[PDB]
């Protein structure tokens, strides 16, 4: 009983995060095995950012010019390398913490736990999506970067963001573990453009699935759509196309409650088209897109 | 830059979870130090559940009948004791990941993150407030009793919670870690009143300036309001009255806002007399009261 927006526990995140300080900068990294990664702008100074040359940046420094602190102790820095946005540093001491991982891209409207960070120290956690214009609307002040998203399958932690940077609108911008960005960023202080963002339909989908399964049913309607009908809708509302590959993955949800995808969108195309007329679901007066289809299914059956 | 519902890293909490079995009934117990906590009702049967005799069902028990599981090793039950609503089993072995802990009884209103488990395995974390009839809106399912929430200070693990039972309305009870119920509940399989919730406004008034803080602020007015004319208007909308102890913990958001606390009362008065025109206030189109101003401090502030 009952639907939260709910992050992985993040124990074995807060085991690998230490703090990496290079010249007067201070960020986060993520120690995994023998190697630190964290931004690349750990190596600039707030002038640099203006418009930086990485590479040369990084050649004026030396392996001894990267602290990196554990907690308490300190890692030995016995080589370093720039991937992409992200610095590698390789330490003498593989971490003892280090649960079994995978580095993964998310595709945009997937969903991932943030563990922000301060100084190397976990501060908390939450469940966000990352946007259809790869943006996520983190909570993240300065001295946040380095801090990471991830799922976990059992065992396994997929660590797939790396926090960057906060763009003017106050929205946050990142890369995978590869340190490649995610959307049309750049790591330098100018203005940049986050495309226009859309709402996750199959999310919004999949939550009107937890809904009807934790017992809020008022907006199911005696109507149905088709998927040509439905997108129409979902234009002028500014909502993702519905595919069959959506369709597809909503269907242990259609199949536990019985209400045909179709006839969900058509309950949805209504909700779009007359508003909530004052009413909640699930405890939110809007339409909400932070849940996948898999998310609802995890948490509706207790997946540990 | 950026709000969001925060739960605290459960890294501290994930090393205390294990398994509890009596009988053919298994759910989560804590393991702090050499004693394992868990719901006492874990020596019942579903039909002892009707109308549970704690003392003559547990007098049927011995150290040996209670099978605690800490991942993959087994603990050696030594003794066994009932507190209040709560059993606590003396074991061998003091848990070495045992946290610096406390165990506190909350205030209704307060906040605390919930650490779900099933078969003492962590599942999920959220963050959620205590309402004021002393129920929690949480997610659990069967096998979940035994989850506890907890706040944490630095390095000590508060620990305020114990799951213990889903009403039939789909809202959830539980105990401190002394086995006191939160509220009128008893634990037992019969119908039971919640009583008459209301909206935390403190928490609301607090939101409002993290919104203030975060660039929303298209519901700040030109008017002001008195305690007394607040608190007509809050008890019409079934609002908690506020107190000067309320305005006092406000202090710290009235003074790096300099907006002083009736000048938001007033903004408050207006968005529960109008609504919220179709509008929105960080991401939610309702009054949020799952942060306390404590919560909002601490997540503006960036506190490790
Ligand atoms: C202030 C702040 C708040 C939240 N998240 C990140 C930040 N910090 C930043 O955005 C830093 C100053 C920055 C500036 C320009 C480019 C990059 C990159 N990549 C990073
Ligand atoms: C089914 C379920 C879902 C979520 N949380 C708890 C539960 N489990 C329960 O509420 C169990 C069956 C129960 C029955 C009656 C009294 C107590 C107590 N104390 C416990």
């Amino acid at each position: 009983s009952g639907f939260r927006k709910m992050a992985f526990p993040s124990g074995k995140v807060e085991g690998c995060m230490v703090q990496v300080t290079c010249g007067t900068t201070t960020l986060n990294g993520l120690w995994l095995d023998d190697v630190v990664y964290c931004p690349r702008h750990v190596i600039c100074t707030s002038e640099d950012m203006l418009n930086p040359n990485y590479e040369d940046l990084l050649i004026r420094k030396s392996n001894h010019n990267f602290l990196v602190q554990a907690g308490n102790v300190q890692l030995r820095v016995i080589g370093h390398s720039m991937q992409n946005c992200v610095l590698k540093l390789k330490v003498d001491t593989a971490n003892p913490k280090t649960p079994k991982y995978k580095f993964v891209r998310i595709q945009p409207g997937q969903t991932f736990s943030v563990l922000a960070c301060y100084n190397g120290s976990p501060s908390g956690v939450y469940q966000c999506a990352m946007r259809p214009n790869f943006t996520i609307k983190g909570s993240f002040l300065n001295g946040s970067c380095g801090s990471v998203g991830f799922n976990i399958d059992y065992d396994c932690v997929s660590f797939c963001y790396m926090h960057h940077m906060e763009l003017p609108t106050g929205v946050h911008a990142g890369t995978d573990l590869e340190g490649n960005f995610y959307g049309p960023f750049v790591d330098r202080q100018t203005a940049q453009a986050a495309g226009t963002d859309t709402t996750i339909t199959v999310n919004v989908l999949a939550w009107l699935y937890a809904a009807v399964i934790n017992g809020d049913r008022w907006f199911l309607n005696r109507f149905t759509t088709t998927l040509n009908d439905f997108n129409l809708v979902a234009m002028k509302y500014n909502y993702e196309p519905l595919t069959q590959d959506h369709v597809d993955i909503l269907g242990p949800l259609s199949a536990q409650t019985g209400i045909a995808v179709l006839d969900m969108c058509a309950s949805l195309k209504e909700l779009l088209q007359n508003g909530m007329n004052g009413r909640t679901i699930l405890g939110s007066a809007l339409l909400e897109d932070e849940f996948t289809p898999f998310d609802v299914v995890r948490q509706c059956s207790g997946v540990t």
